[PDB]
């Protein structure tokens, strides 16, 4: 969950 | 498998 | 450690 958490911020981001 | 995949659409769309 | 290092990389990219 920790880096899915951490891909999720991105997609907030780039997505 | 399915966090990879979410990583190379990232990727994809930075490059 | 590999989807991590991808993951650093796209946190340094945008940042
Ligand atoms: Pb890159």
């Amino acid at each position: 969950d920790e880096l899915e958490r951490r891909i999720r911020e991105l997609e907030a981001r780039i997505k």
